[PDB]
């Protein structure tokens, strides 16, 4: 299977390239505006014909690239169908699988960041790799100070989701801060500090709550244009 | 293929498992005498026959289980040819590939840490996995203050070997002291406070001269008993 993994450096995202060689079609996971281009020009150079875009959640911090991409090339936008937003085609759930060629892909109902959060895994036949969005992050996960966030809940979803996955699954974030790509779900039971040492949910809801972070600058329009598949507003 | 990786934790080596599904036959890389029990139990529930035992380097800080493994399982011991070893199967070389069952092995010379030290990498479709030894650790690289420790030599070795492999590529360490397991060789160039930031040979030189870290405790009869590929000496 044909993987990349890109980095957009304003916002800190990584945006996941999946491509199915016999094929030749592509889905990108968590495609941001402001790189476009580029993703467009990385399809291009692999033969690889843009088939779904695909979002972890209604992100706060930068645009969905999906509404333009799926403007240049047609692919289908696809996000969770809890959201019910009509701009996109495909409505993702927990229990079926988002096929773009031979890869499957498969959701994993994950809430705490949003309510309506979901992570990604493949198997390659020798690892699963887990796109976690921002459920779990390395060496920490999600905030969960915005309206919607509940510490309690993603604590659930990190533990009944994510831990109970093999020890060598591959954890892919949906963003870093200090240059870090990629864990492991036993590295992060392991060592991350907001998790480890089967530290309790009551811990973990007092160590979310005592966290005192800036909101993203873009919250308030990034919201509503990514409830609209990442199409601008007027203003 | 099955992999698993396995951490001992007294001298925090970590052991691969890599396993043939077809020929239901395994390689283990660099097993440690304190764990032959465990990697015994683990290759019997798998259902798997051991047939290789594949060392990066002759290792100071352990001894090899790869004697005691023959001794029950009759595999065959293999490690770099370069060391001119009797007590050994095969010789490893760049260039030669492992092949266990399905699974084929490369190695690649990087001597550094010691002159004989090889890394190996395995191509599972998707990831190139990358056991890298002692050459490249995460955030870190092996200790070049033993004899024929030689950091120029080393700095050489990661950047012409190592970091010359595509981005995705998956960085397996022969250790890790604070609990992670894995990186990635896009992670390691951005962030490996060593080699990060094109830092030139004559600083990498300059920073491993500065280090000062204790000798490992088993050094005096580890080394001499890795010669007999993990044979205690009788004392
Ligand atoms: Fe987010
Ligand atoms: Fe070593």
């Amino acid at each position: 299977m044909i993987f990349q993994q890109l980095f957009e450096s304003s916002s800190s995202t990584y945006t996941y390239l999946l491509g199915c060689p016999i094929t030749k079609t592509a889905v990108l996971i968590d495609p941001v505006l402001e790189t476009v281009e580029r993703d467009i020009s990385i399809l291009n150079a692999l033969g690889l014909t843009l088939r779904y875009t695909l979002e972890t959640h209604i992100h706060a911090d930068h645009l969905s690239g999906g509404y333009q991409l799926r403007q240049r090339t047609g692919c289908l936008i696809a996000l969770p169908a809890i959201e019910q937003l009509p701009c996109a085609d495909i409505g993702i759930e927990e229990g079926t699988p988002l096929c773009v060629g031979e890869v499957q892909i498969h959701p994993l109902y994950t809430p705490g960041h949003t309510s309506s959060h979901h992570a990604y895994y493949v198997d390659t036949g020798t690892h699963l790799m887990l796109f976690s969005g921002d459920a779990l992050l390395i060496d920490a996960c999600g905030r969960t100070d915005f309206q919607a966030g509940n510490a309690g809940q993603l604590y659930d979803s990190i533990q009944h989701k994510l831990f109970t996955l093999p020890n060598e699954t591959l954890v892919y974030p949906g963003h870093d801060y200090e240059g870090r790509f990629i864990s492991s779900i036993a590295q992060e039971k392991q060592r991350n500090p907001r998790l480890s040492n089967n530290k309790s949910k009551q811990a973990f809801i007092e160590l979310m709550n005592g966290l005192k972070t800036p909101n993203p600058r873009k919250m308030a329009f990034a919201v509503p244009s990514n409830k609209q598949c990442g199409m601008c507003p007027p203003n």
